């Protein structure tokens, strides 16, 4: 729900001189945004989501051939029409079949004949559409307020402390705004309809296995199906063969199942895990403005750490330019404001890089508080300084490259 760790991570600051940032989030990745005068915050995409899909089409892959009859007419007694015929359920085919003494009829020609059986569907496989109404976006937020490396993670802990918060996104309602206790509030306002259409590639369902299907592969299968809300099976014929002709009983039976030649012939589509009529997405990304207007800082009365702090390890490279670090102070003078920058050369007055752990705080009285800080160093040497004279403690540290 936080920034800290990830590759996937970007870096902004709000438009000199105003209050709110545009950005698109994308699939498990973070952006960690930063205001002259206002707590640096991470917004991230948690999860991103298609529900409630619509069921475009169904397929029939195991069928049931049952009740057959028919019904004969003999040669110059005309066409036999078996009255099964007005049942809808009941499927049909008229021929043609040498009959005479032998069989049943006073003439010798070919008779009429009319096959009838009833067709059953056991198992289906339904294709669904992503229409964009279906999507919902899942965005942590957090401020960059007193944390530990002990307790940057543990999301409850953040929670708790009035500076994380999970809230989503949808069409339904694109906007939101997250109180964060004395840090004010963040409010975010989005628009989704990106990345996917209203009626590409299918999500089909066979049996167990769901899978990402080429949409126009999907309507061409050769199989009976029953559309949106009915259960009434057009093109059935393509499951059940009609065997010989005989005079009195010609047999009509079930091709057996289809599951096998479809996970063939999907063995290589995309496969998706569709637990609980949802899909997970990996692709998609969501445009937001992100007002900081009523987002401030807080207790800024506070004084300045009088005491010594230490380095409790090498700071770490974040991989992205920045180091984390964690503090820990002696003192037991109240809540008070961390004097840790990033300085040139040692005696230096003015510092050089900036904290991304905007304005650090001891937040307790207690002894031996810890703090993580993660500052971005500038290019080149630098010490790194935590305190005033006496009490100065300091690291070095080379970040590479020249641009
Ligand atoms: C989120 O934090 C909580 C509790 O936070 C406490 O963790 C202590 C180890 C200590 O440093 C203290 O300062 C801090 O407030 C974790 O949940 C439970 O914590 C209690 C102690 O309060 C322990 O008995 C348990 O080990 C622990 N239970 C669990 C959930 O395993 C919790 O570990 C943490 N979140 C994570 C990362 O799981």
């Amino acid at each position: 729900f936080n920034c800290l760790g990830m590759s996937n991570r970007d870096f902004l600051e709000g438009v000199s001189g105003a209050t709110w940032v545009d950005l698109v989030l994308e699939g498990d990745s973070c952006v960690t945004i930063m205001s002259k005068d206002k707590p640096t915050i991470d917004v991230k995409m948690m999860n991103m989501e298609a529900a409630n899909l619509a069921e475009v089409r169904s397929y029939c892959y195991l069928a049931t051939v049952s009740d057959l009859s028919t019904k004969a007419a003999c040669p110059t007694m005309g066409e036999a029409h078996n009255d099964k015929r007005a049942d809808p359920a009941f499927v049909c085919r008229q021929g043609v079949v040498d009959r005479g003494w032998g069989n049943g009829c006073g003439l010798f020609g070919k008779g009429s004949i009319d096959t009838c059986a009833k067709f059953a569907c056991s198992t289906k496989a339904i294709g669904r559409t992503i229409l964009k109404e279906n999507i919902k976006y899942e965005v942590a937020i957090f401020v960059h307020g007193p944390t530990t490396v002990e307790s940057h993670g543990n999301y409850s802990t953040q929670v708790g402390a009035t500076q994380a918060g999970r809230f989503s996104i949808t069409p339904a309602a694109p906007s939101y705004t997250l109180k964060l206790g004395e840090y004010g509030e963040v409010t975010v306002d989005c628009e989704p309809r990106s990345g996917i259409d209203t009626n590409a590639y299918y999500v089909m369902t066979v049996g167990t296995k769901t899978f990402l299907v080429h949409r126009e592969w999907f309507m061409d299968l050769n199989l009976p199906w029953s559309s949106a809300g009915s259960t009434v099976w057009r093109n059935r014929e393509t499951l059940m063969e009609f065997e010989e002709p005989h005079a009195t009983k010609q047999s009509v039976i079930a091709l057996g199942s289809q599951e096998g030649a479809l996970h063939q012939a999907l063995a290589g589509a995309i496969p998706v895990e569709f637990s609980s009529n949802t899909v997970k997405l990996t692709s998609g990304h969501l445009k937001c403005r992100v007002k900081m207007e009523k987002l401030q800082l807080k207790g800024t009365t506070y004084g300045v750490c009088s005491k010594a702090f230490k380095f409790l390890g090498t700071p770490a490279d974040t991989g992205h330019g920045t180091v984390v670090l964690e503090l820990q102070y002696t003192g037991t003078d109240g809540p008070c404001k961390v004097p840790i920058s990033s300085v040139a050369s040692l005696n230096d007055l003015t510092p050089v890089g900036r904290l991304v752990t905007v304005n650090p705080f001891v937040s307790v009285a207690t002894a031996n508080a810890k703090v993580l800080i993660e500052l971005e160093p500038p290019f080149g040497d630098s010490y790194i300084v935590v305190g005033r004279g006496e009490q100065q403690i300091n690291h070095h540290w080379h970040k590479s490259g020249s641009s």
